[PDB]
């Protein structure tokens, strides 16, 4: 099975590394650290034991790779205008596209660009900061839940789930990709939002009672927008308490958006915030706290 | 009003937060009386560090005298010392709050002093200690408060309010017994396996068949819980919820593993042998908890 990794980053390189370690033909597409990876290799620093890959099949242009069986898009979503130029040379009849990037609107913009039956969505729970050119730092978790965009057929999702399980990634299969994306949004929106804005890790947002109270209300707004979107099964309100207690054992974790704010690179406001808001306002649901958060966030960074 | 009987990684932490918000806190120190009478204790947290310049410390409980509340944070192998350590602190109206691990603690103190004095607190805290008078708080800290003998709310809500004022996320339940068993679902696989294998939680969770083991251990604890006269049944699926909860903890080394590393005794009796007793009393097959308890006393006998 041959794979393209379009994105790199903490997410793309980590799953890319684990795939070739379990014997899969993985073709990396790099920009920033092409010379530091082709000359050296990529080092994975993990809590489940470090490992290094001495040789890595690395490319700096998508046309050099050619058509692929699978393509992992782990890109940051501010470069979604680059979907056409980076993915087109990898598309053959039978090519299936996997997306692990945060928020909504990613599966939909790729289905319009290539085809709905090709699109597999993966909601990934990964604790990873990264990089002095060619290094990945695995800090926690890593589990994936796989779902197809066009909802119908069993074999492909199972073959992919087993493949990630062969690579040592905890992998699950679901019938409702929409719901699982919205379930991740319940954590993503308050915690990537408030933490990037206030420039404070999750524990300090959780330490104040009134800030906890804010978090709940953000979460309930997300749930309401989720529940009236066309879900096969309803997301209960108790899930707020579940995700609240979940984050309480993450310690001093700084989420991805906060790290981007600290590193001077742009933030994924469009996919994490504006798009769920657009989908929520499409069905006419009040989401004032999300909107306020979205606005302040793009005010803060410009 | 408050006496701290324990002076471990949790008794110090909670007592330091209690007097920081202006409570009359009296610490019973043993190993490090002289280090805290000279300098005071330093609390290092993820929620910002603080230092108490002066600490009301004592070496004998008869010097402290009658109290309003005694927080017991003792390690459960010192439970034979209940009478000598707590009796001088007890007057008519004194209430005893137990925050230690496992079972039997509420009932022992109830037999010893009076059941209408006893308050059970299931606490969840990540804390290693140890530079005589230095407390490290790595995460969480939330407490669920129950009364052993089920009479009133004011008493339990006044204590809950008192903790919340001090910055402790503090809840209240009507089923203390259930909540103890709820924490046993986590404490048995993880404080068990990690101490035995001498590995952190992420490794135990990394192998597929080891997750299946954890599942099985967990299901037994639940089965031993559900036949214990609980007001409301613990469902399985609470398994899936501690499986995913522990996965957000990264490279975490539980209290029992830390105690194994430092070569100090383990709380096998309260965490393992008492619940196994409670299940056998009702006749429940718990082969895995048994094997674990036993292998764990085999490794720490030598």
């Amino acid at each position: 099975l041959r794979i393209a990794i379009v994105g790199a980053g903490a997410l793309g390189l980590y799953y890319g590394a684990l795939l070739q370690r379990s014997g899969e033909d993985v073709h990396f597409l790099l920009r920033r650290d092409y010379e530091a990876i082709a000359g050296n290799g990529l080092k994975v620093f993990s809590i489940n034991g470090d490992f290094t890959l001495p040789h890595v099949k690395g490319y700096r242009a998508p046309e050099e790779i050619g058509p692929m069986d699978l393509v992992l898009v782990g890109l940051k979503t501010f470069a979604n205008s680059r979907y056409e130029e980076l993915i087109r040379p990898l598309v053959e009849e039978g090519t299936q596209i996997l997306t692990l990037q945060n928020g909504l609107g990613n599966e939909e913009a790729l289905a319009t660009l290539f085809g709905a039956e090709r699109i597999i969505g993966g909601v990934a729970f990964l604790c990873s900061n990264r990089g002095e050119p060619g290094e990945v730092h695995h800090l926690g978790a890593g589990r994936i839940i796989l779902g197809e965009f066009l909802p119908r057929d069993t074999g492909r999702i199972e073959e992919l789930a087993a493949m990630f399980r062969q690579a040592g990634v905890d992998c699950r299969t679901t019938d409702d990709l929409k719901r699982a994306r919205w379930e991740k949004l319940v954590w993503n929106i308050p915690f990537n939002g408030l933490c990037a804005l206030l420039q404070q890790p999750v524990n300090l947002i959780l330490a104040r009672d009134v800030s906890r109270k804010l978090v709940r209300g953000i979460m309930l707004e997300v749930i309401a927008g989720a529940n009236a979107q066309g879900l096969a099964t309803f997301i209960a309100d108790g899930y707020v308490d579940d995700m609240l207690e979940f984050t309480d054992a993450m310690g001093e974790y700084k989420p991805s958006m906060e790290i981007d704010r600290e590193e001077g690179r742009p933030l994924e406001i469009a996919a994490i915030f504006r798009t769920p808001l657009a989908y929520g306002a499409r069905e006419g649901i009040a989401m004032p706290r999300v909107e306020m958060l979205a606005t302040l966030l793009e005010q803060a960074t410009g």
